[PDB]
């Protein structure tokens, strides 16, 4: 059987390669498969979208509905890195691909991949690595070292599956913006890594035995600070934080709210028209096309703002030049899907598809029984050769 290596570069917008010299990605497009663009799951956050890739489920169904673990009763809200170690957040009734594969005789590994450093129903990933709290995500030398480790897992630890995560170009896109020269420099670094990745596959005699997927979780868009009609809760006349028992704001264009007992209607009628670029819903009325709201963890009130606008709560504390989390229909949020290997055709470009379908493909590539999921294998099966 063929091994599988899934690689994710966080926040790689579908067209980041169009205004950058990317020789190695162009070559991989010649040698393998490429989607015009891939539509991510909503919300377009790092952890929810990554867990979709390894479960084949929409976010409302696998339960990881936010980068931050939160608990409305206790008021705890843990940042992204801390949440990577909260077992109950990820082990909420869905089984990621590492565990499914290991229950069927395979050995799987996770390198910095979200959700890959916790147990699921008592089962641990065969090999797992998690970065430090102050990790540097753009050290190219450290990238090559991690790839060396991954190759050792395949060859010397007899692993059949590995999911490898990189935190760029997301970090750079946030700080400098997705249209900046810094981002393009980071995409050039990504492209040099793609080459090194394929170079390492060949050195280890795995070219004809290992399938490679290079994808990402979401895109990136510019946050214009010049704009004057900012979404600021502290300037809503009829709203008051005295009516709120729990809040999750100041986190991009997505907000959650739990009003105090009996004040839901008061809070809602005030916010439904507070700003023409903030869309506030009761949990039951949130559009179903997002496949996000129907989960017990979601609060009675949730909201999202228009492209290029973040949500400011009690006071403005956000300063990123680029952001994500917006409607997954927006082109700036679309991301990439690239693949090459013995199972994959060559020179093929397919029309766009939702990331919910990657899981079914990976299970077919591994030859394992998939968990029930929201995807359909027929979507991506045209990517693969016909067996004889
Ligand atoms: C989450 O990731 C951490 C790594 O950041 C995992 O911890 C690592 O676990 C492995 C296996 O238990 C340890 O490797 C062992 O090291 C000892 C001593 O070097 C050696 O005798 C063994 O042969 C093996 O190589 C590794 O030291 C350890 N590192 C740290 C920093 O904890 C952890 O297992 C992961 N957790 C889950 C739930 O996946
Ligand atoms: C960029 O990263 C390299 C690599 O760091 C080493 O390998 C990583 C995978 C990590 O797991 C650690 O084991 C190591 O720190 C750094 O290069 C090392 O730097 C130290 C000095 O701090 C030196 O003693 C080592 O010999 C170096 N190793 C190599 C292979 O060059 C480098 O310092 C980092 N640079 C920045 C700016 O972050
Ligand atoms: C969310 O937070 C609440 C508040 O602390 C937790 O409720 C407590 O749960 C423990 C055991 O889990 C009980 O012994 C306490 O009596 C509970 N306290 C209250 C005030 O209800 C709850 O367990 C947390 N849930 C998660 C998933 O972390
Ligand atoms: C998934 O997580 C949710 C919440 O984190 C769990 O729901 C809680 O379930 C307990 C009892 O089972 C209730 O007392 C809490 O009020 C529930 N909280 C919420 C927010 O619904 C749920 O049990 C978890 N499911 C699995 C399969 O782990
Ligand atoms: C706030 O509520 C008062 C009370 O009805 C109303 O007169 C006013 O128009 C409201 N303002 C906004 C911006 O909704
Ligand atoms: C760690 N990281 C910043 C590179 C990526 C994940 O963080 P986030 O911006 O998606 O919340
Ligand atoms: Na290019
Ligand atoms: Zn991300
Ligand atoms: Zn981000």
């Amino acid at each position: 059987q063929n091994k599988l290596l899934l690689v994710s570069f966080d926040g790689f917008r579908w067209n980041y390669d169009q205004d950058v010299d990317t020789p190695n990605l162009d070559a991989m497009a010649r040698d393998g498969v490429k989607a015009r663009y891939m539509t991510p799951a909503f919300v377009t956050m790092t952890s929810p979208c990554h867990f979709t890739l390894v479960t084949g489920k929409y976010i409302e169904n696998h339960g990881v509905v936010h980068n931050m673990y939160y608990n409305t009763t206790s008021k705890v809200k843990l940042p992204y890195h801390a949440t990577l170690g909260i077992q109950r957040w990820w082990d909420n009734g869905s089984v990621p691909i590492w565990i499914t594969a290991q229950r069927q005789g395979l050995r799987a590994g996770s390198f910095f991949y979200p959700g890959g450093n916790v147990t699921y129903q008592g089962v641990a990933v065969t090999r797992s690595r998690k970065e430090g709290i102050a990790h540097n995500y753009k050290n190219e030398t450290e990238w090559r070292a991690n790839i060396d480790t991954v190759m050792a897992w395949f060859t010397e630890e007899d692993l059949d599956l590995v999911t490898l995560y990189f935190g760029e170009p997301d970090s750079t896109g946030h700080r400098y913006g997705p249209e900046s020269p810094e981002r393009r420099e980071m995409v050039r670094q990504v492209d040099r890594t793609v080459g090194y990745l394929r170079e390492s596959i060949a050195r280890n005699h795995l070219t004809d035995r290992l399938n490679l997927i290079i994808t990402s979780d979401h895109g990136m868009t510019t946050v214009d600070k010049r704009a004057g009609d900012l979404v600021e809760f502290h300037k809503f006349p009829n709203f008051t934080f005295r009516d709120i028992e729990f809040e999750l704001l100041d986190y991009g264009p997505n907000g959650m709210l739990l009003p105090k007992e009996g004040r839901l209607e008061k809070v809602y009628d005030a916010l439904k028209d507070a700003h023409p670029k903030l869309h506030v819903y009761k949990k039951e009325a949130f559009p179903e096309a997002f496949h996000y709201a129907n989960n017990p963890r979601v609060t009675p009130l949730l909201m999202y703002s228009d492209l290029g606008y973040v949500i400011h709560g009690r006071i403005n504390v956000q300063f990123n030049n680029g952001e994500h989390g917006f409607d997954n229909k927006d082109m700036d949020m679309k991301t990439i899907f690239r693949a090459v290997g013995p199972s994959f055709r060559a020179g093929l470009e397919v029309e766009p598809f939702e990331s919910v379908h990657v899981y079914e493909l990976m299970c077919r590539l591994l030859g394992i029984v998939p968990e029930a999921n929201d995807g359909h294998l027929a979507t991506l099966l045209p990517m693969l050769h016909t067996e004889s």
